[PDB]
């Protein structure tokens, strides 16, 4: 029974704290991964990320089921429940002994087989320079190899182990930029068909996830694409995650309510009057919310019906998009506006369309937006 077989994982209200009579930063948390997803992992500085990947090894205080293809975490020893992850970086054991120990602890591989997956993670001519090759004794931790070469080896070590889920702290972060794309070239090759926990700070490097997890304070959301996270952030970091330059801001509040809908009135002394399709529930009339709309959505003048005005602080050519930085005197503030592929100081007019439009409450969370969004 070869096992993992797909890299499937479900949770079910999971609770990891660091000491037996210490805080949880994890408190009741379940989801569920399907086999052969890469997962991009998102949360606030200090929520909760990396508690959750030492989480999945065991490497602290757990209390919960956690299960990979249909195996509670519970009947199999800590060592064989850690064969099944990839964990990259990883704090760094390099066993006394020679090279082919170091890749093949169980001797349960021909040597034919070790430089086979040598080869791939590229590690060949990394081994070949040293007198025994494989039989070449790896003295003091090591020391003999970069901390490049060291993360190849745990690398090449989960290849040979076979492991089925793999878990990225950062890779981009803590690698060697060398390091890093061989990383991600194996990623595609020899890990093609596995579950992939990407972490980290920047979007730009998840762009290819076919599905999000992001820590909210207490329940853990989880997002179907891209293009749910980009159109529909449940809370306001979220929001400001994804699409450069950031989604604009506005201080606004609630003049009225409906069944599905909620109105807001502009921070200005223009304090215009719009209806917004987003979800009522939890909503009181009067309360201070803030109006989040990207630059990429804001419309010319001459088109919408709630339309501002202002001087131009900054034009920002790129090339291929246009930044306008505008100072509108209507509203105390700054608006961005944005347009695919005009100077400072002369006047602007963007046209702000209530569709497109996402609402905040005080402490960070958003009311559901109606509107479908075509994709
Ligand atoms: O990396 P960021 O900033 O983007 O944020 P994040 O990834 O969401 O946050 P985490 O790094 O998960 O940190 C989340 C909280 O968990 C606590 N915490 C974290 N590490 C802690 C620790 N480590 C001792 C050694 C150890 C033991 C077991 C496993 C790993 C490390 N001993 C005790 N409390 C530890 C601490 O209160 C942190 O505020």
């Amino acid at each position: 029974d070869i096992w993992p077989s797909g890299g499937q994982m479900t949770v079910k209200d999971l609770t990891a704290k660091y000491t037996e009579g210490g805080n949880a930063i994890l408190e009741n948390i379940s989801f569920s991964i399907s086999p052969g997803q890469r997962v991009g992992l998102l949360g606030r500085t200090g929520s909760g990320k990396s508690t959750l990947l030492s989480a999945f090894l065991r490497l602290l205080n757990t209390e919960g089921e956690i299960q990979i293809d249909g195996v509670s975490w519970d009947s199999i020893t800590l060592e064989q429940w850690r064969k099944a992850f990839g964990v990259i970086p990883q704090k760094v054991f390099i066993f006394s002994g020679t090279f082919r120990k170091n890749l093949d602890p169980n001797a349960a591989h021909s040597d034919q087989e070790i430089w086979k997956v040598a080869d791939e993670v590229g590690l060949r001519s990394v081994i070949e320079q040293f007198p025994g090759k494989l039989d070449f004794v790896l003295v003091d931790g090591g020391c003999v190899l970069s901390h490049g070469h060291k993360q190849l080896m745990c690398l090449a070590r989960s290849v040979l182990s076979k492991a089925k889920i793999l878990l990225l702290d950062e890779p981009s972060a803590h690698l060697d930029p060398v390091t890093y794309q061989i990383i991600r070239r194996t990623l595609k090759q020899a890990f093609a068909d596995c579950t992939v926990i990407l972490c980290e700070a920047r979007i730009e490097a998840m762009l290819e996830c076919d599905q999000f997890l992001v820590i909210e304070e207490n329940k853990v959301r989880q997002y179907d694409s891209i293009l749910e996270l980009y159109h529909y952030p449940a809370d306001r970091f979220v929001a400001g995650f994804i699409g450069s330059p950031k989604m604009n801001f506005l201080p606004v509040k609630v003049t009225a309510t409906a069944i599905d809908q909620v109105q807001v009135e502009l921070p200005m002394p223009n304090r215009q009057q719009v209806w917004l399709p987003v979800e009522s529930r939890d909503v009181q009339v009067g309360a201070n919310m803030s109006l989040g709309i990207r630059p990429e959505h804001l419309l010319p003048s001459d088109i919408a019906d709630v339309i501002l005005e202002g001087e131009v602080q900054v034009v920002e050519q790129l090339g291929n998009e246009t930044q306008i930085h505008i100072q509108i005197p209507s509203i105390r503030q700054n608006l961005v506006y944005r347009q695919n592929d005009v100077e400072e100081g002369a006047t602007f007019a963007i046209g702000l369309p209530p569709e497109r439009c996402h609402l905040f409450r005080e402490d960070g969370t958003a009311c559901r937006r109606l509107h479908k969004e075509p994709g």
